[PDB]
């Protein structure tokens, strides 16, 4: 079937660079007249998944021109000369269909020591056999961009990359509307959030995603996929799946409860907080009895001193409540305390948050510095990392009853929706 | 024989993966109908005897579904061109009685430089064939999960994984249970306290320990397995055979007494022990002159400030022991003072639970703080495992009568059971 740019999410950089490419396949004369040459052979990189075919193929559509898919590890377990002969009759169909694009998936099989020599080598003959003027133009695909042997690199040949950068929230956003084009999706469902809810998240990760919501309502024989299906594909694909197993006792379970109330609350008290989207004491995979997911709104780029010292103190509301509440810490923190202490160092270290330490940067050459500043160092942290706590437990004692209110629904439902816990800290 | 979920033991979280492979079997229609399409493969992960044969053909069992038990030694060995032909017809014999199950067990055999090569791409050929609506499902067995050629883990094949987690208390029960099915055992077996006696104890494991209990009883020719045979049987596996050969003078026997005595005391009258199950001084194993076994009875996941003080208290009650009875300390508790000592440094250094140093986890990148925190890490360590000894100490002063009692019973017997240990300090 045909495919555009349209049919690509999450692209929009590399689609970009690629816009030029689509016009030089559309006119060459407008580059070869005034000696604007082309890369003869340009190169996708980025993991498997990010539509990296899909996109040679909308480089061709685009243009409303032939498109040669060939797989590069076809070419592997071929008999002698027989990998070489593929290559020379590919270019060969592709000179006579010009202009074109010759696209070879998984190139890092066949660009890598015995008739992979032979087949390589007449890769590397028919690149410089061609005429770029043609209007003809080679694509390839690789998240293995350094197993590829160097002469493939070399001008006249794969001489350009075009980076293929992983997709912001509104790219997520669309890339599942495409992936979402042939399911049925109840009216409940709002592909933003779950964008939202991806950073980090790649095009075959979003696909994945998409498939892991269906098996979910396939599960249950139903004919929709629904909003629940989606939030809990995510938490089984990130946290893996739910361990309703384990038996995790009464008192326990109320440690666990204040926990993780505690992250919720100082969270949203908190003037910059992400907004919390979700509480739950449920476990699940490998030792994770409790969590907090939180629904981004922004895609920010930068990030300052009281927006980290906002988080640390969040982070640290769990260890708070546990303090406040019980008396007795437990060894649940400890992720916690290891992520906030690693915040305050950075903010000390690298990024010259402290006024004692000034705006330098101590480190990096690994440790290159006295040990009178090793201990300033460390001052600044501990300090830091205590006002953040002192201010949590603080929050803490001032929320005492929605705090509690909130662990009371917990221990009942295992789960509370950031609208309640808003809704519960409002008076 | 036929076999379901319920043949299979402590293995919850992965039974209810499976699930969902159950009902895709029984019904494929319900998920090819909404396109919920389903692995193609599915490696089971976990050490061996942990079932992950019993639970492939558990799955087929559970789904009224053939199923193809084939192993990947077997294929170590053959001749030229033998190996992929095996393999060829394997999954010819999967089409035809589709819906079904194929098995590969000690797949890292096969999935690992020659004629494994064919064998292996012949599998990759056969998973790349079948059609997954057909309700074909592939599955595979690896302790070795690394060890596996990256080809065979790419989308289309073995991309999927269910973790097979190691039992807990009920998990390892019923296993025992069930390698009990065919077993004579005598009335005073439980095999909860069984259980509750092999934390970290897998599956295979529990049947070795049921076959370790059966040639205790078949060496006297006895026609019952017991309790003894059993409780003795965990004690050869963990800590090794009973040394009654070397020779130990009473002077020496008297030290290792009170030691233990010691342990079993401040374990039993500090709040949070858990309970003393049994005290010996009867040699074990390699270098190991006496110990003292606890019964759990929990599952727990947290653990808090002063479960690890009275834990630490307890450790060091052999020696305290020691130094109050006879002035003179012994090299026997080197092993204790070092786990106490790391116990210490960890709820300094990760768990947050010393007061000057903070919720600071300092360390991890290796020691990265200064001189000045380094030396009150040691001050904040020395100062807990001191206060944990004088309080063990107390507790040996306050009753010595009844630790009197217990080493006099102890030389004289060599076992004292904790029932008997509770009734001598109950005044
Ligand atoms: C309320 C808390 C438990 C919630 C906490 C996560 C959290 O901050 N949510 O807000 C959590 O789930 N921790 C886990 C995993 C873990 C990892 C490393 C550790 C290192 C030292 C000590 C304990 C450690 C525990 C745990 O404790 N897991 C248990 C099962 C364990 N590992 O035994
Ligand atoms: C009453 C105590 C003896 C009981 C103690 C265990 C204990 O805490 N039970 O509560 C014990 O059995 N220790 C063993 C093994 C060992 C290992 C490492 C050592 C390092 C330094 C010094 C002595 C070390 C001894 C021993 O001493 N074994 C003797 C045979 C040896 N190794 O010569
Ligand atoms: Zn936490
Ligand atoms: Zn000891």
């Amino acid at each position: 079937k045909r495919v555009t740019f349209k049919d690509v999410g999450g692209a929009e950089e590399a689609i970009e660079e690629l816009k030029e490419v689509v016009e030089f396949l559309k006119d060459p004369s407008k580059f070869n007249r005034i000696g604007a040459r082309m890369p003869k052979g340009i190169l996708l990189v980025g993991p498997p998944g990010t539509g990296a075919t899909l996109l040679a193929r909308a480089v061709a559509g685009e243009a409303n021109v032939p498109f040669f898919h060939i797989s590069g590890s076809d070419f592997v377990e071929l008999f002698v000369g027989v990998g070489a002969a593929r290559v020379r009759d590919l270019f060969a169909q592709a000179k006579a269909h010009a202009p074109c694009i010759v696209f070879i998936d998984e190139i890092d099989a066949v660009g890598r020591h015995d008739e992979r020599e032979q087949t390589l080598n007449q890769l590397l003959v028919e690149m410089d056999g061609f005429d770029s003027k043609e209007g003809i133009i080679v694509m390839a695909a690789t998240n293995r961009p350094d197993i590829l042997d160097p002469a493939l690199l070399r001008p006249g040949r794969f001489d350009k990359k075009i980076v293929v950068d992983p997709p912001d929230m509104l790219g997520r956003k669309k890339i599942l509307e495409i992936h979402t084009r042939n399911k049925p999706l109840a009216e409940d469902v709002n592909l933003e959030i779950i964008a939202k809810r991806t950073p980090g998240f790649v095009g075959a990760d979003l696909e994945n995603l998409v498939n892991e919501a269906a098996l979910l309502a396939a599960r249950e024989g139903r004919d929709k996929i629904t909003m629940k299906d989606f939030e809990e594909a995510i938490d089984r694909v990130i946290a893996g799946p739910a361990r309703k197993s384990l038996l995790i006792s009464p008192a326990e379970k109320r440690i666990i409860a204040y926990h993780e109330a505690g992250h919720a609350v100082v969270s949203t008290v908190v003037p910059n907080g992400e907004p919390v989207h979700r509480i739950s004491i449920i476990p699940r995979g490998y030792k994770a009895l409790g969590y907090t997911l939180h629904l981004p709104e922004e895609d920010k780029y930068l990030v300052s001193r009281n927006e980290l010292l906002d988080k640390l103190t969040a982070l640290l509301g769990g260890r708070a409540a546990e303090e406040v509440v019980f008396g007795d810490v437990t060894s649940g923190a400890a992720n916690d305390i290891e992520r906030a202490t690693e915040i305050a160092r950075n903010m000390v270290c690298q990024l010259g948050m402290s006024e004692e330490l000034g705006p330098l940067a101590w480190g990096k050459r690994l440790r290159n510095y006295s040990e009178e500043v090793a201990s300033k160092i460390d001052e600044e942290v501990k300090k830091i990392v205590t006002n953040c706590y002192e201010r949590a437990k603080e929050i803490i004692r001032k929320y005492r009853k929605q705090l509690d209110n909130i662990v009371e629904i917990l221990l009942e439902k295992e789960t509370i929706e950031g609208d309640e816990l808003r809704r519960i800290l409002s008076e």
